[PDB]
């Protein structure tokens, strides 16, 4: 690839993107305040209960209207991104209903339902040019990490676990050979392709695959501007300021992954400008909107900033790590993203 990272290890397939055991451990011995108590998942009988199938043939997203960018709908939409949407909601469940109860139930059912998408082929056949490019790295990537929690697990079928691994290699294998094009091989979807990579090249043992993901990393630094706005999210008009929060998302998954394999990524910086940078210019543009003028003039759409929003769990990984002031007060109720690995509130805020 050639970035700093080029000749990166997997040292253990296990690792996960979070301390498995010692999480567990913290949430079934100590003291948990109101915040913990309430983002611990709901147990249910996972064993008889059928979960979303894949579509058979060529994976088509239909466009969501008739014609154009907007007006008439298109009644197709709906119940096909409702099946990814299940998918991905029911894989993080499991993976987070895992580590908070150590059960292999949970596991059971997770590799019963991936097994049915690896023996479809699932994720493998349809245009990449086409809106089916881009959900295959955040579906993938979504069970990829709920799968990467119980590698380690003895009681579950493990010829089974093989099979599922195999497919996941293969799937991020074939979406990340396609460039994207002038944007999409640069902004936020380079950066969601960096997790997918990186996540399933640990689980699969892929060091090319891993290397490839913690490159898009590296990219991403060098696409940050003086004040740690990043360059393409920038030119998104009145979606500017929600897509830069959207970027730090698939960014922090990388550098916490990259970190269980014992590699610092976080302390990569590039012409006086990291991370940390675009951190720092996210809760100055929440507070002061007017910074974001200077790159757009449309009042901008803040959807994503208000408390319990899924795109704020960035935040719960990165703050449990530096120990930064929750300068907008956001960690208030609890954050669930199937995207990044579920609820951030549950594995790692502590207390």
């Amino acid at each position: 690839g050639s970035h700093p990272f080029d000749q990166a290890v997997v040292k253990d397939p296990t690792a996960s993107y979070v301390d498995v055991k010692a999480r567990r451990t913290f949430l079934q011995s100590g003291q948990l305040d109101d915040r913990l108590k309430a983002a611990l998942p709901k147990e249910y009988d996972c064993t008889t209960e059928a979960t979303p199938n894949p579509q058979q043939g060529e994976m088509v997203i239909p466009r969501r209207y008739l014609s154009g960018n907007h007006g008439p709908v298109n009644p197709d939409y709906e119940p096909v991104v409702t099946l990814y949407r299940d998918f991905e909601k029911i894989s993080a469940t499991l993976g987070n209903l895992y580590v908070a109860t150590g059960k292999p139930v949970y596991a059971t059912c997770l590799l019963n339902m991936l097994d049915k998408w690896a023996k479809a082929d699932a994720l493998l056949n349809y245009d990449p040019k086409s809106q089916s490019w881009y959900q295959v790295e955040w579906s993938a990537a979504t069970a990829a990490f709920a799968l990467s929690t119980m590698m380690a697990e003895p009681n579950v079928d493990t010829a089974q676990r093989e099979r599922v691994v195999k497919w996941l290699n293969r799937v991020a294998r074939h979406q990340t050979s396609f460039p994207g094009g002038d944007t999409s091989c640069c902004n936020n979807h380079s950066y969601w392709r960096g997790q997918e990579a990186t996540i399933i090249g640990v689980i699969s043992k892929d060091d090319e695959l891993f290397r490839w993901g913690l490159g898009r990393y590296v990219q991403a630094m060098g696409l940050i501007n003086e004040d740690g706005s990043f360059v393409h999210e920038m030119t998104r008009h009145e979606q500017s300021l929600h897509y830069q929060n959207y970027a730090m998302l698939p960014l922090t998954m990388i550098a916490e992954t990259a970190s269980r394999q014992g590699i610092d990524l976080y302390a990569y910086k590039e012409n006086g400008r990291d991370i940390h940078s675009a951190r720092k210019f996210v809760f100055a543009a929440v507070k002061n909107p007017d910074l974001i003028k200077k790159y757009a003039s449309e009042p901008q759409d803040t959807r994503a900033f208000k408390p319990g929003r899924g795109d704020l769990n960035w935040i719960e990984y990165q703050r449990a790590r530096f120990g930064f002031a929750d300068e907008l007060g956001f960690m208030t109720v609890p954050i669930f993203d199937p995207r990044t690995g579920g609820s951030a509130t549950l594995l790692a805020y502590k207390p």
